[PDB]
């Protein structure tokens, strides 16, 4: 129907069709930078007091095309922080401030959003300064750190680093084709997985309350849940409310219909700026942002108890902004002309949201907030801790968090590991230990399987798991169904804590080895003895390091969104999924950071290595098992068998030769590479006659790119 | 709606927005064969003797899941080579069998690539077995010709070279959301630009005539233009045609509605094979193709003039296929069993297409196949020059053809360039001419734009175009109007020619200087000048060796195509557009093979260097002129401007001061670039304090890719 330049492609004619551009997602040829740039390198060497001066300068400037509400735009760059990293969510780990996604569509033309797009236009003035040493993601939640340090707040820490992108990561935020639009609610109220929004383009909650209906108790059931899916508990959200709301103000001087399209919807000569309303200067006193006006506290642009005191100090009762939305204010007109206009006008009366009174009507938040009306040094400190959390929470290991600002202290969210406190295995300590693994008794499956369980449990999207700190013996990992309890894995543990024993105990000098590097070391090993047998002399590359955690640097609850549910690399197909196992296998290595080939040449020889989950026999299409060849790939392109969905209809098929025999057994997953025709291309390169030295070289080229997905230590 | 995995996107939210990822087709990431991969050097090294006899015992091996016709392939492998490269159009150059995009989507699934999934499976063993030494692209086109050679049409030669892809191209194939559906005609028979087929989905006309019609003189006329628009005049699309045609039969022996959905729509356990038939056997004597049942020789596993003959030795009648379709058949009885049978049933009569009958009913067609009924000789030369022409016409610089079976002679399509006959310019000739052109006179503005103008004629679909040949000064080149001939274009020409004279005249030695290496050495001889103007001592890469076509050879029609009507690097728009100059702008860009970030420096730097259109300001965002800053991204970033559509709505806009006055001027191409949230994220790159000498190292490499585009002779 359409130009490709204006979005016309193959997905026209095929709507539900496997999206492979999944797997090449902010290729090198869009990034302007250049392959030698090093962001780390970069913000290493930024002046962050000149920096905190320099932000804090245009916070205090106002600029007349969106003047500053009490001549400060703190507050509002404190909204914009936490709505940058407020798109996080726990089950994919998608969302979040990590790579500045505010910036790009869809959401910088969310609802949510509004105004954020002269938020972040404010801002230009400092990265056109620092330039390079400074992301646009960095740039947007330091903003918020600094609004607070400068109205009174003392933060816990920062932490630079966020690369920047250049084309918007693809997440799936609902199937809702219409804004604030809901058809993500089952049961009761069973929010869909993986969403941790209550409607279409809101961060969390709607601040009128469930559907519009202003109930504080029933908003607070809608808070309680997006924020657990955000990885906030009671107390965290609690403070994070409460110290957000300590500033600023709400925007709501006119009828909504009055705000124009959204910031991707513009037209042109508005340079990215959107929302242009006609309701008088459409700016400033006359601004309209979410069509509430509130103003929650007398101190709008200073830290303290103010809220509080407040939310306690009044009876309150439902009012309308002149937009029309609902709202709260104190009753019996108390507290007339004590809360201070954003432009000098007449002082206002007490107002607070419908999710501001679920603070003090849900029974849980009452304690919490109750006891920090009373003792508000408690609330200070929840705050910043959850203030930091917040604003780091996508960051993946510490080693990521760069500059000055970071603080000493290590917390639970984190999944810390212990520091290497020993020499580390060399060259000659490596090859020792590989040769003793293959002497151990545990076989090419179960080393390469257990090497794969506990690397490919790093997802890309916040950085979280992997191998490092060797959590497969523990809990939840231990137990995780993909990871098969019940089969060798206490088996592998044993046998390879045993050879950390012996060979730390054995070995003098000052080398020691963490169980947590044996585990992928023997995958490395395994590796090499089946290339052997199919005669390829080659070593697997490896990097010392990893440390092991304790149980209790292990947070079991945070641990559990990492379960997979899917991982066709294993052939394993649980319960719950919301696509067919081939769609789930292209999520998977898009998590992984794979690309199509490299997704290919693994799965190829993690098959004919023996890696399937209950050592099942579908795609494993070889007649030598534990031996590293190509045979995956040659026999999905033989002409010869005949394949059929299983008379069962059990999500398998059969195929038969020529004389109507099973020869092979095969899944979705493994089918599809041969089915899907880009897929079929890449089987074609490593199923041709000349293609086995090749395939072998790339699968541990793969292989290596998933044992060190985590180590951002040595990188 | 959908998940990214599943196609989900931010085209569903902003359907009609600017695609980026045109500029990123064939990401690195997606390539299999790593960055080292040379196809020149394996096919280089390929036994082509030995390929022959393997694609030969291809044909003559019938395989019983697609039993052979006559017992040889080989006329349904040259309908699989003839729509292979049958999909290229002159208006883009987008199309043709360059890079083996029948295999992909949605190509592969085409109603009128029917069968050619069993087609191309057929020489998965001849893939197999040479593996990177030969493409899919090479190896469809050469099944062709080998099929022709093995029954007994000597072929004019074979150049091998097309590199295989991994994605599809996405091309613009019209406006139909219906497989065979027409929205594509307008006045009396006006085809869309930039389409070459009747309906969407076929690959020039309908071979029951036009819209099913069966009318051969109105479908001549169809013929005749979608040829045309294929770079096939009246004698080549006769000899094509009839050549064709020469060899096998169409498929229709059933009902065409028991015929399944197409390879991208068809269940995973065909392995990417579609239209199964449940009418008999569903292949051979019962397989159904186009639904049409015509076997137009009675040699149809044999080159001779048997088509023509038959053609004019009988008289036809309009008959229907087993199918439904329309064709035509021997009036009275005549010839009756005279044709033989695909598998050994009882014979059959003589039978046409109606586009068959086209070739003597149409009076023009009907001369020059009258001819070739007495002048076999004349058909076997014409059908050799125009299928080596077909399978051919996308190469682009004859550089690029390898092989042993690569014919001496040059052909006026292919555009060809003298060779170079004396001694290239050397490093210190280069900086005496330099020098020169500088001393000269010329402008910064005219030789910067002058080098564009000549350079920027590429289109990397058929590598069409280019500074090579120097054609600059030819026809039809001289004359277009984004050249702006009435302007200063002679004037450099004619002073590029004197210095061209000077140099080899006065330098002894065997070092000659061709004009067309002029015209680029000037754009970058004046890109040192303009950046030492702004603080930068810069040398501009330059590879000598083009050399000058003759008014002969260049073909002012077949070069007509290569006029831009819109080129957003030159800030020009003509009319004729099928979008806005935003969209064209990135069209421009994918054709000269750029990414991003590359079209956004040349457009920030040619700007300021005066490189526009009739040097219109829009876009000229400096205060110093024919210098080389990054002025462009930093006043386009400038909130101190406010941008208003101009009053007179010529789609330019006006930059207004605090004091209202109109500061800059700018036209749609310049202000997306600040408007569209991904561009503007790379403005801000260059637009940065510290981006100046970035800016000027990133111009000058997309400068000098832009100059080489074309410079096959020297990789
Ligand atoms: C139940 C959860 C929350 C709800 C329903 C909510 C709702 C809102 C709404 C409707 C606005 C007005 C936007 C406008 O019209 O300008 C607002 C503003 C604001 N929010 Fe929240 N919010 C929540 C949590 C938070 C959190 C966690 C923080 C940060 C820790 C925060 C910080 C702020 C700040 C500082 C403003 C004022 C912005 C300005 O002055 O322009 N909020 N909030
Ligand atoms: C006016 C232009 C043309 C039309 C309308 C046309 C139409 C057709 C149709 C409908 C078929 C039947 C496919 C099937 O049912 O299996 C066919 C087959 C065929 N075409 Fe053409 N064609 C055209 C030009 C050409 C050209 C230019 C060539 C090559 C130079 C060619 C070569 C062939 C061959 C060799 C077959 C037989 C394939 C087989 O035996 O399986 N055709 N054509």
């Amino acid at each position: 129907m359409k130009y490709p330049v204006e979005g016309g492609g193959n997905q026209d004619w095929w709507p539900n069709r496997l999206n492979l551009k999944v797997l090449h997602q902010n290729p090198a040829v869009a990034d302007p930078m250049g392959a030698a740039f090093d962001y780390a390198a970069e913000v290493a060497t930024i002046d962050v007091d000149a920096l905190t001066r320099d932000i804090e300068e245009v916070m205090t400037t106002s600029q007349p095309w969106w003047p500053a509400d009490y001549g400060h735009y703190g507050p509002l760059f404190i909204r914009m922080a936490w709505h940058a990293a407020g798109t996080y969510r726990i089950h994919d780990g998608r969302g979040g401030a990590g790579g500045g996604m505010q910036r790009f569509a869809p959401l910088n033309s969310w609802p949510d959003n509004a105004s954020l797009d002269k938020a972040r236009r404010l801002l230009w003035p400092v990265k056109k300064k620092y330039g390079k040493k400074l992301s646009w993601a960095d740039l947007i939640v330091f903003a918020g750190n600094c609004a607070l340090e400068s109205m009174g707040f003392k933060t816990f820490g920062f932490g630079f680093g966020r690369v920047d992108q250049w084309e918007p990561d693809e997440v799936y935020w609902g199937k809702e084709a219409t804004w604030l639009g809901d058809e993500r609610y089952s049961g009761k109220r069973d929010l869909e997985n993986p969403l941790a929004a209550v409607q279409m383009g809101l961060i969390y909650v709607n601040p009128e309350g469930p559907n519009g209906n202003p109930d504080p108790m029933a908003a607070a059931v809608d808070i309680r849940e997006t924020f657990r899916r955000m990885a906030m508990n009671d107390v965290e959200t609690a403070a994070l409310i409460v110290g957000g709301h300590t500033f600023g103000k709400t925007h709501g001087a006119g009828p909504a219909d009055l705000v124009g399209p959204e910031p991707e919807a513009a037209p042109l000569e508005q340079m990215g700026l959107g929302w242009k309303s006609s309701y008088g200067t459409g700016t400033g006193k006359d601004a309209i942002t979410s069509g509430i006006e509130v103003v929650w506290t007398n101190t709008p642009t200073k830290w303290d108890n103010s809220f509080l005191e407040i939310l306690y100090g009044y009876e309150w009762e439902l009012t309308k902004s002149p937009a029309g939305a609902w709202q709260y204010t104190a009753k019996d007109g108390a507290g007339a002309g004590t809360i201070p206009d954003p432009f000098g006008g007449p002082g206002r009366s007490p107002t607070m949201l419908a999710t501001d009174l679920s603070l003090r009507v849900d029974p849980i938040y009452e304690r919490i907030t109750r006891r920090w009306l009373e003792h508000p040094e408690e609330l200070a400190d929840e705050f910043a801790k959850a203030w930091y959390k917040l604003i780091h929470r996508d960051m993946g290991p510490v080693a990521r968090y760069l500059g000055p600002l970071v603080p000493k202290q290590t917390l639970l969210w984190q999944d810390p590991v212990p520091a290497v406190s020993h020499d580390l295995v060399g060259e000659a300590e490596i090859a020792s230990l590989k040769s003793q693994i293959r002497a151990s008794g545990l076989t090419v499956s179960q080393l390469v399987s257990t090497a794969w369980a506990a690397a490919s449990s790093f997802r890309g999207s916040d950085k979280r798991g992997g191998a490092n700190g060797g959590r497969i013996r523990l809990q939840p990992q231990v137990g995780w169904e993909v990871n098969d309890p019940d089969g060798d894995l206490r088996k592998v543990i044993r046998t390879l804590e045993e050879i950390q024993e012996s060979f730390n105990s054995a070995a003098p000098g000052n080398i020691k080895v963490s169980f947590a590097d044996l585990v992928v070391l023997g995958g490395c090993a395994a590796i090499e003895k089946a290339a052997k047998a199919a005669g390829h002399n080659i070593t697997v590359p490896f990097t010392p390091g990893r440390t092991d955690a304790s149980q209790e640097q292990t947070d079991v609850e945070s641990f559990a969104v990492l379960e997979p549910k899917a991982d066709g690399f294993r052939n394993y197909l649980g319960k719950g999924n919301p696509l067919p196992a081939e769609y789930m296998l292209l999520d998977k290595a898009n998590l992984l950071t794979l690309s199509a080939p490299e997704m290919t040449v693994l799965v190829g020889g993690l098959r004919v290595l023996g890696a399937n989950y209950k050592r099942l026999p579908l795609g494993v299409f070889t007649e030598a098992s534990e031996s590293l060849t190509n045979d995956f790939f040659v026999n999905l392109l033989d002409m010869g068998i005949t394949w059929e969905p299983s008379p069962a209809d059990d999500g398998t098929y059969q195929g038969k030769d020529g004389s109507g025999k099973v020869k092979w057994t095969g899944s979705r997953v493994d089918l599809v590479f041969g089915s899907n025709s880009e897929l079929r291309a890449l089987v074609e390169v490593y199923g041709a006659d000349d293609a086995q030295p090749k395939f072998v070289q790339d699968f541990v080229a793969a292989w290596d790119k998933v044992m060190n997905l985590d180590r951002f230590d040595v990188r």
